[PDB]
C-alpha cells in the first residue's frame, strides 16, 4: 500500500517563516511520519517556502488573512490572485498523479472545492471552530464525504457542531529533536504561551513565589507594560524571560525545568507545551481545561488542578518528586510519536481511498 | 443538435425583484431565444425568483452584495451559505445532465470554478470592467478557456484588459413588446438618461430650444435644483418631465418622438436607449460615443454627431425627414431581436460544446 500524497499547506505565511504557526510543523511532521511508512509526499505552499522534508512546489499569489483574527465570522474573503486559489488551481492540474490530497488551510475554499475534485481530499483542522462558516462547511463536508475532517483533541470536536463526525487523530512530534533531561541541575518552574493579561500567567508567578522556585517564561511579550506588572505584583518570585524561541531553542531550555505550569483562565488551546515537555521529561502541572485533561495523567505524568486554584498549583509543585520523569517520556513514545501517528494517518487515508473508490 | 442548457442567474436578489437589474431581463430573453430554437433551458436562481419562461429551480442562501457597490475592490467576499456557492454546488450535482452551463453572475466564484466542471461553461459579462479582481479573472479565464466569455458591445470589451479575447454577442429584446409608431402625432425630441449635471441634458435643451421642438425627458429627478435651472437657462424650450418609467411604460411613450437625443459626455458602452428607440421606429441622433457609433447607422437609422457639437445636433434634427422610420425597426429586426440573438447564441454554444469534446 504505497500511496502518492499531495499536501496542501496554509496560505498565511511561508514554510520556515513561522507565520502559519503550528501547522507548519504539523504538516512536515505528517510528511515525515507518512514518508517513513513508505509513501511519497509533495508539499504545496506559498512562494518563499522552504522545507528539508520532501519536494516542495511553491505557488505565487497574495497571502490570505489568518483565520484567528475572524473569530465567529460568516464571511469568506479571498484576496485578488490569492495564494490559496492558485494552490488549489495547481492541485486540480496535478490531482491525477496522486491518490489523496491532504489540506491544512483553515479556510472556506478548500472545504468547498472538495466535491469538485475526482480524488479524495483530507482536511486537518488546526484550531477549534473559530468561525461558523468553517463549522457550516465542516458540517456540509462530512455529510457529503464521511470521515473527511480530522482534529487532534476531543475538546476541539466539542466546539464543532458535527464533532461526532469529526475524526480524532491526535498529533505526533519528532522525538529525536527533543533533549530528554533525566534530572535538571536546579529546580525551577516553566510557563509557555502568549504573554497577555487573560492567559493566567499571573497564577504561575504566585506558585513560583510560594514554592521558592524560579519561574522561566517562554513566549512573546506582546505587552511590555503587562510584563512589567507581573514582576511587580509577585515581587519575591524570581521570574526570568527566556524569549520567543523556536522548537529547537525551546526544548534546549525546557528540559531544565522541574515542571511545566499551564495555568489557563479560559479554555486554552496553546498546548503542545505539554506534549513537548513530556519529550523533555518535564511533568506537566495544569488546570483542568480543554485537551490537557486527556494528556496529563494525574499522578503519573503530572497533575491536574481545579481551574483557578492557585493553592492547587502550589500543592502539586510540592509533590513533583512523586512524578517519574521517565514516565512522561514514555507516554510520548507510546502516544504523540511519529511512528504511532504515522500509523493512524496511514490507516485513516487507506479507509478514505478505498471508500472513495 | 438540440441542446439542454442550465442557466445560472445573478445572486443579487431574485428574478422579478428587479434587484439584479437588466441581467434579469437578459437572462430570461436568452432563455426565450434559445427555447424558440429548439433547446431546453433550466434556470437556477435564488429564493423568491419567478419566471414564466421555463423550468426554474430556486436555491436558498445569503444574497450577495451587488458588484456595482464594490467598485475597484481587490477582495472576494462571499456571505456564509452564499446563494452563489450553493447555486454552483447544484450545478456540479447536475452538470452531467446538460451540454452547457451559462453563467450570468458578475463574480469571482463562477469564473474560478470554470475549469473544475467537466462540462463547458459560458459566461455573459453584463457590465464593463468594475474591479481589478474581476478584470484579472476574465483574463485568466479566457486564456484558460478561449471564447468562453461574451459581452454585448466592443465598447464594453475595450474596458477589459483582454477585451480582444472576449466574444461579442450583442443583445436581443422581444420585438413583440414594442409598439412601432410609423408617424408621431406632433414633432418632438426625446431624451433618456440620468438627470444630473454633466449628463449632457444641457445639450439636449439647446437643440430643443433652437429647433422649436418640445423635449421629453425620461429619467429620475433626484435634485430638483438641477431641474429648474434647465428651465431657467433655456426658457424658450418647452421641456417636459415624463418620470422614471419602466421598460414597457417607456416604450409606450417613446414612439411618439421624432428622434431620440443621446448626448453622452463620456465613452458610452452599451447605448441601450437607442435600441429601445429603434424598436419604436424612433431615429437616434447621438454623439459619436462608444457603442452608439456601432448602433446608429449615419444617414440610415439616425445621425452621429461630433462629440459635444450642439450645432451638429441641431443640424441633424433638421434632416430627420430623410430617415425612414421603417429603417430603424428593420435594423432591430435584423439585429437586436430574439430571433437574431438566439441565432448568435446557438452558434456560439455549438462552438464551445464541439470544442470541449475535442
Amino acid at each position: 500500500k504505497k500511496y502518492r500524497l499531495l499536501f496542501l499547506s496554509t496560505p498565511v505565511g511561508a514554510l520556515g517563516s513561522g507565520i502559519g504557526g503550528g501547522v507548519e510543523l504539523t504538516l512536515q511532521n505528517a510528511a515525515k511520519a507518512l514518508m517513513a511508512k513508505g509513501h511519497e509526499v509533495e508539499i504545496v505552499a506559498p512562494e518563499g517556502s522552504v522545507t528539508n522534508v520532501t519536494k516542495l512546489t511553491p505557488i505565487a499569489g497574495n497571502s490570505q488573512v489568518s483565520a484567528q483574527t475572524q473569530v465567529g465570522t460568516d464571511m469568506v474573503v479571498l484576496p485578488q490572485d490569492s495564494v490559496l486559489e492558485n494552490m488549489w488551481s495547481y492541485a486540480r492540474e496535478v490531482q491525477d498523479q496522486f491518490d489523496l490530497l491532504f489540506n491544512f488551510a483553515y479556510d472556506w475554499l478548500p472545504l468547498y472545492l472538495t466535491p469538485f475534485f475526482h480524488r479524495p481530499i483530507a482536511h486537518w483542522i488546526s484550531m477549534s471552530s473559530l468561525s461558523p462558516v468553517i463549522d457550516a462547511m465542516v458540517s456540509k463536508t462530512v455529510k457529503l464525504c464521511p470521515q473527511a475532517i480530522a482534529v487532534n483533541t476531543r475538546a476541539c470536536a466539542d466546539t464543532f457542531s458535527d464533532g461526532d463526525r469529526l475524526m480524532i487523530m491526535g498529533k505526533g512530534i519528532d522525538v529525536t529533536q527533543y533533549n530528554f533531561v533525566a534530572k535538571p541541575e536546579k529546580p525551577s518552574l516553566a510557563w509557555v504561551g502568549r504573554i497577555s493579561p487573560e492567559k493566567g500567567l499571573e497564577d504561575a508567578a504566585e506558585t513560583a513565589q510560594a514554592t521558592g522556585l524560579p519561574l522561566r517564561v517562554f513566549g512573546l511579550i506582546q505587552d511590555q507594560a503587562y510584563w512589567q506588572q507581573i514582576q511587580n505584583d509577585f515581587p519575591k518570585a524570581e521570574i526570568h524571560y527566556e524569549g520567543f524561541l523556536s522548537t529547537h531553542e525551546l526544548q534546549q531550555k525546557l528540559g531544565q525545568s522541574s515542571a511545566l505550569l499551564m495555568t489557563p483562565r479560559w479554555i486554552e488551546a496553546f498546548g503542545n507545551a505539554a506534549i513537548e515537555a513530556f519529550a523533555c521529561g518535564v511533568p506537566v502541572i495544569s488546570y483542568r481545561s480543554g485537551g490537557l485533561t486527556e494528556i496529563v495523567r494525574h499522578g503519573k505524568t503530572g497533575f491536574l488542578v481545579d481551574m483557578g486554584s492557585v493553592a492547587g498549583l502550589i500543592e502539586a509543585v510540592s509533590k513533583l518528586e512523586t512524578i517519574d520523569r521517565l514516565a512522561c517520556r514514555q507516554q510520548l513514545e507510546e502516544e504523540y510519536s511519529l511512528e504511532v501517528w504515522g500509523d493512524r494517518l496511514e490507516k485513516w487515508f487507506e479507509q478514505l481511498i478505498t471508500s472513495y473508490t
